This record gives structure tokens, sequence and C-alpha cells, in this order.
């Protein structure tokens, strides 16, 4: 059961879903939760063994009352060998109750069993709020089906570069083709009892006038008439005037108080602070408590932790909650990978305190601009949003994996597991990856390297590790059980199966038959770095972190040093002179060379490059109006036309 039921009691009979069954709720209930048990019911006919499905208040679940957990969203479900009972809290709460139900039900068969459960967070889901491609209309609907099975109830939509939730085009409504799109998104999303929150970011141009004051509320009009019933106003990452405060705790209010509070069925109304994390708080500056002061009590503010990216702490949620007067609605930034675009993020979701729920009033992720691969910690994070107390790191991301691609579980387990780290980056945010193998890496390379004597079985747990990591691959871009999946990982599976080929290769230098061998997986060494090299200029190539990297933590380092290593033990041992660099680069120039996009550059007295290029700029610290280049004699930037 993803997410764990606050309360569970299992009895060891097992009872067969009837054959024969009667009804009692039908017309009663939430019509969502019908039709889910409607279809675990098909073949099955309608005397026979009693199931009650039903909210409080309904006649069908009268009897029941007590038992249903008065919570929102809670529900009480019970199969024996008698009967079966459904029955929420509310609404959501009986469509909660056959999520659950839908588990059990393994093979006909059901366990004899009485839950009692309801959410530990009032708020969790997700937030589309990246930088990058939007998701894609079908990614979309995918994930709205996905967020209701795994009791999720929030998805705020706010991608950065949307221009019509962005500055300028915010003001302007959604053109004809994208408003149905949206309009149909809405209808899934109450389907699957999901709330769509429309988010704008108007911050950057606004004017704080009644022009742009009125250019916003008719837009979530428009949004409204396209069935949207919860609205978020976002500030963060902006500059100038869009951050006053005061300013946007009145603009916050205005909109409260002339259209949440104006309409009959508006549900949650949200804010982003621009300070939206501690340490880009101005210590003792008076943004928070303005907002927390002036804020109408019922206004969500969105919060980040101690950090641009990092994991929630008592302490933290602590220290801004006393700012702002309220439970901080979390904006979770894992698994987004929008200033780390060369990596997939797929590990485990961990590192968030599991005893403050009381402290937050709202949880959500926001993701990476990869949808089907951020289904990992998705479905993780609803697991620990719903019952964070019994939050499983592994075993959630474990069944996870097996729920979004059963038929080749293990190999996702594999890819995913060396693909979890970010690298070094500008927020300090890191990931541990591929831990079961890094002490046999450690030691391997450790003694490897000081002439002393490697333990065998840490030789075999490696070899090992690049046979499973070949498997993986291959079997992974073959899949079609979930293809936009494959279609998202593809540039880094191949890299990932290069990878493990070069390490088998290296290996295989370091057992090292005879002279002749050696050269001969040298050389295949070097074509599998040329190989890479040309997957990173020509796959993924976005503007800020182009490329694909994978293993990055533990595996391509060992790879890397071990390679430069065994060379540098041949060229002594045989007198000889092999380049022992690690990464291939067609370009000539003591620090390594880099190609990003048209850019030759010199990591942080003569360039060669590969060919004559028309030059454009040279960006030195401490334009060529296209003249021809091939050499530059003397940050330390060539651009060149590619
Ligand atoms: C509140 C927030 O995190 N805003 C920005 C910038 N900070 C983190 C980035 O990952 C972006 O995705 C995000 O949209
Ligand atoms: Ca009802």
């Amino acid at each position: 059961l993803q997410p764990p039921p606050q309360q569970l009691i299992v009895q060891n009979k097992t009872i067969d879903l009837p054959a024969v069954y009667q009804l009692n709720g039908g017309e009663e209930a939430n019509p969502h939760a019908v039709k889910v048990l409607k279809e675990l019911l098909s073949g099955k006919q309608s005397k026979g063994m009693l199931i009650s499905i039903g909210e409080k208040g309904d006649k069908s679940v009268r009897k029941y009352s007590r038992q249903i957990p008065d919570h929102k969203e809670g529900y009480y479900l019970s199969v024996n060998e008698k009967e079966i009972v459904l029955a929420g809290n509310d609404e959501r709460g009986t469509y909660y109750a056959l999520q659950t139900f839908a588990q059990l039900l393994k093979d006909g068969k059901l366990p004899e069993v009485e839950i009692k459960d309801y959410p530990s967070v009032r708020y969790r889901g997700v937030v589309e709020g990246f930088y990058g491609t939007p998701w894609s209309h079908q990614a979309r609907l995918s994930q709205l089906k996905f967020y209701g099975k795994n009791k999720m109830n929030t998805y705020i939509y706010g991608p950065k570069d949307d221009p019509y939730h962005s500055a300028p085009n915010w003001r302007l409504p959604y053109p004809d083709k994208e408003a149905a799109q949206l309009q149909e998104l809405v209808a899934v999303a109450n389907e699957n009892e999901v709330d769509f929150v429309w988010a704008i970011h108007p911050g950057q141009d606004i004017k704080w006038n009644k022009e742009d004051r009125d250019l916003l509320l008719a837009k979530f009009e428009k949004m409204y008439q396209l069935g949207v019933r919860s609205f978020a106003v976002f500030f963060d990452d902006i500059s100038g005037e869009g951050t006053n405060p005061q300013k946007q705790a009145e603009l916050l209010n205005y909109i409260d108080e002339k259209f949440a509070q104006v309409k009959p069925d508006i549900n949650q109304l949200v804010m982003c602070p621009t300070e939206y994390n501690k340490s880009w708080s101005n210590p003792n500056g008076n943004y928070l408590t303005t907002l927390g002061d002036k804020l109408n009590p019922s206004i969500q503010i969105m919060w980040t932790g101690d950090r641009v990216i990092s994991d929630i702490t008592r302490d933290g949620i602590s220290w801004i909650n006393e700012r702002i007067k309220r439970p901080a609605y979390i904006w979770w930034n894992f698994p987004v990978s929008d200033y780390v675009r060369d990596h997939l993020l797929l590990g485990p979701v961990y590192g968030n305190d599991t005893t403050i729920a009381k402290e937050m009033s709202g949880f959500v992720t926001n993701p990476m601009e990869h949808a089907e691969s951020s289904k990992i910690a998705i479905y993780s994070v609803a697991s620990y949003a719903w019952n964070p107390a019994k939050y499983d790191t592994w075993q959630t991301w474990k069944d996870a994996i097996r729920t979004i691609l059963p038929s080749a579980a293990e190999e996702l387990e594999c890819f995913a597991m060396h693909n979890s780290d970010l690298g070094p980056n500008g927020h300090g945010y890191r990931r541990e990856e591929s831990m079961d193998i890094q002490p046999a890496a450690e030691r391997f390379l450790k003694a490897f390297k000081e002439g002393k004597n490697y333990d065998k079985a840490d030789f075999e747990t490696l070899q090992y590790t690049f046979e499973r990591m070949k498997e993986s691959a291959d079997i992974l871009l073959m899949n079609t059980e979930n293809k936009p999946l494959i279609v998202e990982i593809t540039p880094w599976v191949h890299q990932f199966k290069l990878t493990a080929e070069m390490g088998e290769e290296v290996l295989k230098m370091v057992e090292g038959r005879n002279e002749s061998y050696f050269l001969r997986k040298y050389n295949h060494v070097k074509a599998l770095q040329q190989q890479m090299f040309y997957i990173d200029q020509t796959s993924n190539q976005n503007p800020y972190q182009p490329g694909v990297k994978t293993a990055t933590r533990v595996i391509k380092p060992l790879i890397d040093r071990t390679f430069a290593t065994v060379v540098k033990f041949f060229n002594q041992k045989f007198n000889a002179h092999l380049d022992a660099t690690t990464d291939y680069m067609p370009h000539k120039m003591n620090l390594p060379l880099q190609v990003k996009a048209n850019r030759v550059l010199i990591s942080p007295v003569e360039i060669e490059l590969d060919a004559i290029y028309p030059g454009e700029n040279i960006q030195i610290n401490f334009g060529l109006q296209k003249a021809p280049v091939k050499f530059v004699r003397f940050q330390f930037v060539l651009t060149i036309e590619k």
C-alpha cells in the first residue's frame, strides 16, 4: 500500500471478490469513486455480498459514521466475509478509499482488513514550476491520473517558460488551442480528485496600478471560465518593484477579497514569495514578517527551506513559520534539474524530517522537465506527505519503479541507482549515488594507485556492475511498456551503456594479458571516450548545461582514474608515451579545454582548433567579425561559428 495508511489491521483470511454482489450507495456516493469501484467489478453481477460506498451523511454509510476518520480526505475501509465498506469522511475520501481498495485487489482476491486512513498533510502534490520545455499536454494527462492514484490532491501549473504564465504575456488570455487543452486538464484533474491550481508569475514587469491589477484579475476570471477553481501568484526569481512585500500582500488580499471570497467555489489561494528560502532572506529585513502580518490568514505562503535547494527540517520549518504566522506550504526543489540539466535525478526521495507534518500546510515537489522520469520522486513524495511517520525511503523508491515499469523494474532500478547525484552546482545540493559499490570502488582505487594489491572481490564487484549496467541499458532502450519514459531517458541510457563498456575495457587493461592486448584495450577506450563526447555534444543541447552525464559520482571517476593510472604504469614499464587524458577533446591547447555549444574554453598561451572556423568573439577575464580562426595565442572563452 502506497501511501501507507494511518491505520491498518490485517486478518490472514482472504475473501474473493464477490461474483454476485449488492451495491449500497452507488447513486449517492462520489461518482468518481463509484466509477473506479464499478470498473473493478466488471463481470460481476448485482442479493449478493453487500458493498457499501458513501460519504459521512449518506444513508449508505450511517452504520459506520463512528468508524470514519474525522479528517478531511479521510476514509474507513473494511473487508470481511460478510461485506465491504468504503466510506469517506468526504467525497475525496471515498475516492481515496477506492485507490486503496484497488491496490488490495490481487487476483480477484482480497485480504480481510480494516483500515482507517487520512492524510497527515492537507495539500500534497506537484508544482510544474521548473525552467525548460514545459510538460507536453499528454505528459500532463498522464501525471493527473498518477496523482489521483497516489492521493495527491494538488497540481500547481506554473512552468517558468510558458509565456501566458510569466511576463509579459501573463496579461494575455491563452490562445484557443492552449485554452481548450487546459480546459481538458481541469476536467481530468477533477475526475482524479486533484485541484488544478493555475499559477501566474507577473512580478518581473508588474505595475502597481489599477490597469495591471485588473489585467491580473481578468486573467484569473478567464481561467475560472475554463474550470479553474484554485490560484497562485508566484513572485520567485524576479527583480524590481515586483518584489515589494506590502504591494504583494495588498495584491493578494485584493484577489482574495474581490475574487477568492466572491466566487462560490474557490479552493486554494497560494503565493510564492520573493524571499522563498532562508539563505535568500534579508537578515532583519521586513519582507517575510510583512507578508506574515498582512496576508489574509487563508492565503498559503510557499517556501523551499533553508536554501534554494534543500530538505525540510524541524528547525527550518519553525524558523519560517514564526515569521509568516502560519504553516509554510513547502515547495521542495527535487527532482527538478533545471540547473543541472545534463543530469537525470532518479534516486530516492529522502532528507525531509518525518515528524513535522503539523508544521506544514502543503508539500509539493518541483519535478524535472522529464515528466515520466519524475514519477519516481513524485510517487515517493506522495507516500511521504500522506503518511510521513511510516515513510520508507528505499522501499517507496522500489515501489515507484515497479509501478512505473513492472516489466523492467530491476533494470530501471540499476539505471536510477547510478543516476541520482547532481554533480557540483551553484546551489550546493548533492545526493548519494552508487553507494552499493562505492566502498569496493574506493578500496580498489586506493590500492591500485599505491601499488598495493587489490582485493579480487572488489575487482569482481565492479566487473559485475558494468555487466548489469549494459544489460539494463539495452533492455531499457527496447522497452515498450512506457515509451514516453524511454524517450525521455534514451540519451542517458546510451551514455550509461558506453560508461559500462568503458569500465570493462579499463578493467581488462588492469588485468592486461600482454603488451599488444593492452594497446587494443587502450584504443578501444579512446574510441569510447570520443563516443561519449559525441553524445555529450549532440544530445540535449540546451543553453545552460548542454549534454549528457551519467554515473558521475562514483563510477565515471573510478573508470577515469583507473585509466590514467594503468596508462601511467604501462608508460613506465614499457617506456611508452600513451596519452592518459580521460575526456576526449578534439581541440589542442595546463588546464583542460572544454566545448560547450560553439564555445571553446579553458577551465577557470596557444589554443589550436581542429579546423578553421569563423570567429565570433573572445571573452577573457583576469568581436572577431567572423575572421577565420584556428589558433589563438596570448574566464577564457572563444566563440566560433559552428
Ligand atoms: C521558488 C523556486 O525555486 N523558484 C525557481 C528557482 N529556484 C529553483 C529552480 O529549480 C526553479 O525551478 C524554480 O522555478
Ligand atoms: Ca454523498
